[PDB]
């Protein structure tokens, strides 16, 4: 087990969802754990940007989430705040996906509300993980 660490104190605004997100993933995945630190590999900001949420990252741990305030208030923010740190973890995006699908993000629309990855993704972000 890798631990990324993360900051989220510039997102004051959704700092529980931040915590619910980090459990969900730390509550499914074997190989890597998410935990909130000093000397963090990436970092949570809030904001508004009519493109909604996004991620800046490498896909292996390092950068930065921006999460949008619509956005979060439309769709289950849960759903939200897991999704893009799910993209930090080296999943990418899925639209077409189904609500079961945590990487579908928006794609099912604001009646989804499933903040967890499937068996597939999971075991997706194990492999990505298992060697560091
Ligand atoms: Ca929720
Ligand atoms: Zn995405």
């Amino acid at each position: 087990t890798v631990t990324v660490t993360y900051d989220p104190s510039n997102a004051p605004s959704f700092q529980q969802e931040i915590a619910n997100a980090a459990q969900i993933w730390n509550s499914s995945v074997r190989n890597v754990q998410l935990r909130a630190g000093g000397n963090a590999d990436f970092s949570y900001y809030e904001g508004n940007d009519s493109r909604g949420s996004y991620a800046q990252t490498d896909g292996h741990g390092r950068g930065y989430i921006f999460l949008d305030y619509q956005q979060n208030q439309q769709y289950d923010s849960t759903r939200v705040t897991a999704h893009e740190t799910g993209h930090v973890l080296g999943l990418p995006d899925h639209y077409q996906g189904p609500c079961s699908e945590l990487m579908s993000g928006g794609g099912p629309g604001p009646s989804c509300t499933n903040p967890y990855p499937n068996a597939q993704e999971r075991s997706r972000v194990n492999a990505l993980w298992a060697n560091g």
